[PDB]
């Protein structure tokens, strides 16, 4: 109740069958795509908000294996690959422990 009636669930649509195909989910692509890059900064903020359910101020790799599950039910990020691929290019350090922040300036290229 905050993304899937703003926008995001066409855009979601679309991701799901754009990147259907296993090992296929560009990170660029994918941010592009789900709208999240039209999206202000502001709104990028809020939805990451709802993704780190945790609120640790973190978005950790097993928090990241639910990261699209609270859009859809059975997105990617079970898959490990596709989640390492949005975690690859987010991670704009070489670490892989992803800030807001982190995700905010992917999100706004
Ligand atoms: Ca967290
Ligand atoms: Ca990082």
């Amino acid at each position: 109740m905050s993304i899937t009636d703003v926008l995001s669930a066409d855009d979601i649509a679309a991701a799901l069958q754009e990147c259907r195909d296993p090992d296929t989910f560009e990170p660029q692509k994918f941010f592009q795509t789900s709208g999240l890059s039209k999206m202000s900064a502001n709104q990028v903020k809020d939805v990451f908000r709802f993704i780190d359910n945790d609120q640790s101020g973190y978005l950790d790799e097993e928090e990241l294996k639910f990261f699209l599950q609270k859009f859809e039910s059975g997105a990617r990020e079970l898959t490990e690959s596709e989640t390492k691929s949005l975690m690859a290019a987010a991670d704009n350090d070489g670490d892989g422990k992803i800030g807001a922040e982190e995700f905010q300036e992917m999100v706004h290229s």
